[PDB]
């Protein structure tokens, strides 16, 4: 539908190109980062590359179902991460990025 | 507007009488909950008090500054707390409500 196709084309388009977005599309590489704990915290990991995919196999039935992984994507990252670094800001960042179109969402 | 009448009619409605909305209706008392980090760590205190008082008294000039707001009580709750606590689960859980009414918000 319309929704997915404006969270395709208008959000994930604009969230993909940012100059944050390098580090959130693709998971989250625990070995290659030194992170040997990720998995133990992280249950449910989630990137922008899974949910780009998944709006080109149109895996979604719904606009909220795609907005819940945006959700656990940004969750994830500030339940793991320290406060203090950069990716927290990172996620931020892109996350109010999300809010601010998705309230310009059809329907 | 319609989008912020949306929010406080529908949005707020949901989350306010939630059974997990009760440590989210008032500020973060650090005082009273033995967290003398926290205004150290969150330095945008956000909750749902506020939220709906901003929404009484039309503060908000266009929605997505509501959910903004919105955002910053939930993301304020992911980033002090220990991926353990309880209070996460809760938070967790009014945002997927949050986010799913967000959805079919109209568009003006
Ligand atoms: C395709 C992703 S990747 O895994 O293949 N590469 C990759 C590269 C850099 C990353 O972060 C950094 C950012 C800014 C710096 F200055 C240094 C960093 F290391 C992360 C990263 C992602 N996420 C969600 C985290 O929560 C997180 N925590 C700790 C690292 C990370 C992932
Ligand atoms: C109404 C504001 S209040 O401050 O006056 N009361 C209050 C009472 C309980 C609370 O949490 C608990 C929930 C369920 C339990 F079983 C035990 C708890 F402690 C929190 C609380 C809120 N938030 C956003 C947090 O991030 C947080 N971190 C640590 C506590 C909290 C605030």
């Amino acid at each position: 539908t319309n929704q997915l196709q404006y969270l395709h084309k208008v959000v994930m388009k604009a969230l993909w190109k940012h100059q944050f977005a390098w580090p959130f599309r693709q998971p989250v590489d625990a070995v290659k980062l030194g992170l040997p704990d990720y998995h133990k915290i992280i249950k449910q990991p989630m990137d922008m590359g899974t949910i780009k995919r998944r709006l080109e196999n149109n895996y979604y039935w719904a606009a909220s179902e795609c907005m819940q992984d945006f959700n656990t994507m940004f969750t994830n990252c500030y339940i793991y991460n320290k406060p203090t670094d950069d990716i927290v800001l990172m996620a931020q960042t892109l996350e109010k990025i999300f809010l601010q179109k998705v309230a310009s969402m059809p329907q």
